[PDB]
């Protein structure tokens, strides 16, 4: 029987010298069985779900900002840092931002200066949108992802950028606008980054390098890379993963580890346990000695890394088991964090601690 989260020394306090080290949360997790884990591993929060795009404008003039404030009221009390995740996205995004002035999507017009017309409207609401949510937000916030997932996992362009609707009409303006105006209502001290995952993957990794290199050129303000470090057991390298923030260093910018999780499962994530119960002792310890040589990687880099955040707390709620589930027919479980489902401390912790 492995001792409670609150029972062992702290990752924060471990990690003082180096990095934050974070959790995402949900409002539901900030009452007393999860925040207990919170107040004394982390100084660094993120909401998986309640500051994205529709989260916080589902309509246009309409804001719920209840979930975020929670959160930020969280973050305040504990005198934890704070990421905002995020202001610019393909997903968790609401449909009105992309209807034209008739109500129609803006994608299905062929009139070219109409279409011109349709981009300004895009780019004022995406800026509207920026300045209302930073003016809230910007004595709480530490760091922004302004801009998520915006480069391609492919080649569908020789830039590799993602053609979402956001592409399809703005073509790379979206970007631009994004950070400027974000810098422009945050202030000069504002840390603001572009995030994406499979950051050490060519050819996405050079991808990313040449558009943050291409914007840099323009004066466009890109204070860091966040790298969501969706990853595996032995996958990608160790050594891919250090070239890719090294890259990313030599061009001034920050790393910063954003949403890290280390799966069980390769991909698809197939076969899956089907149950926690069900993983077998083994796969914990070839989890341990990958998070082993993570940290000390990331140790290692710290002049380099600001900030380490996991996509979640314990391994009782993680995104990974519906993507678990997806691949197997209704039915799995994934177990990616240092702490296990009853907030009781794992082999993959003790790796890190020491
Ligand atoms: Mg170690
Ligand atoms: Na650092």
């Amino acid at each position: 029987v492995q001792p409670f989260a609150w029972q062992v020394a702290s990752l924060a306090d471990r990690y003082e010298e180096s990095f934050d080290i974070g959790a995402a949360v949900e409002p539901h997790q900030l009452n007393g069985r999860q925040g207990k884990v919170l107040k004394h591993h982390y100084n660094s929060i993120v909401a998986e779900n309640a500051m994205k795009p529709i989260s916080l404008q589902p309509e246009e003039g309409v804001f719920t900002w209840d979930g975020a404030d929670a959160i930020v009221e969280f973050a305040r009390k504990n005198n934890m840092n704070l990421r905002f995740h995020t202001l610019v996205w393909h997903n968790q995004v609401p449909d009105w931002f992309f209807l034209d002035e008739e109500g129609n999507p803006m994608v299905e017009e062929t009139n070219e200066a109409k279409r011109q017309a349709n981009k300004e409207l895009l780019l004022e609401r995406l800026e509207t949108h920026i300045k209302t949510v930073v003016e809230r937000y910007k004595d709480d916030v530490t760091a922004w992802d302004v801009v998520n997932e915006v480069v391609d996992d492919g080649t569908p362009n020789e830039r590799g950028l993602r053609e979402s609707v956001w592409y399809q009409i703005t073509g790379d303006e979206y970007i631009r606008v994004a950070f400027e105006t974000a810098r422009k209502y945050a202030g000069e001290d504002a840390k603001l980054f572009i995030n994406d995952y499979n950051t050490e993957v060519t050819p996405k990794r050079d991808h990313l390098y040449n558009l943050v290199q291409d914007l840099l050129a323009d004066g466009v303000p890109i204070d860091g890379v966040g790298h969501q470090a969706h990853i595996q057991i032995d996958w990608p390298t160790i050594d891919e993963i250090r070239t890719s923030m090294e890259m990313f260093a030599g061009l001034g910018l920050d790393n910063q580890v954003t949403e890290l999780d280390v799966s069980l499962y390769g991909w698809p994530p197939r076969p899956a346990f089907p149950t926690y119960d069900a993983i077998p002792q083994e796969r914990f310890q070839a989890q341990a000695d990958r998070y082993n040589q993570l940290f000390e990687l990331y140790e290692e880099l710290d002049a380099d890394l600001s900030s380490v955040t996991f996509w979640g707390i314990a391994d009782n709620h993680t995104w990974l088991d519906d993507r678990a589930r997806e691949y197997n027919d209704g039915v799995g479980k994934d177990a990616p964090f240092v702490f296990d489902p009853n907030a009781r401390v794992k082999p993959a912790f003790w790796r890190i601690i020491d």
